């Protein structure tokens, strides 16, 4: 049961950050939150990763399950923040007023990461739903 409970508590923050990010992606205010959340999610990943990596070590039994998934994630997550920045440079038009003012690319990058998380959690869940040894 700990497998489900643990992952759950880990999904809270995972999806949380992604959500808060969308709020900025679609609403590029460029007031400071861009760089603020940038390092936030970056530092939040490295930390959370250490925990997931601690439970799944590799010294006597080399067989990473969730780790292999958590790693590939940081990869797409890293280059992602890079593109967002460059985009902000090119487009120097971020007026203030109300709401509504995003871009297609930003939306696509979000929709992709969205399903990526859903298929991820289920990936390891279906790969080994049992609580047996390995």
């Amino acid at each position: 049961e700990e497998e489900l409970y643990y992952g759950l508590n880990l999904l809270i923050p995972c999806v949380l950050i992604s959500a808060l990010a969308l709020l900025v992606f679609l609403l590029p205010a460029d007031s400071g939150e861009k760089i603020s959340l940038g390092i936030t999610v970056l530092l939040s990943l490295t930390v959370f990763m250490l925990l997931v990596a601690e439970i799944m070590p590799s010294t006597s039994d080399s067989s990473p399950s969730i780790a292999q998934y958590f790693a590939s994630t940081m990869i797409i997550v890293g280059l992602s923040v890079v593109v967002t920045v460059i985009v902000l440079q090119y487009h120097h038009h971020d007026p203030d007023g109300g709401e509504g003012g995003g871009e297609g690319i930003d939306r696509l990058c979000l929709m992709a990461f969205s399903v990526f998380t859903i298929i991820c959690t289920i990936g390891i869940l279906m790969s080994a739903p049992n609580f047996v040894e390995e």
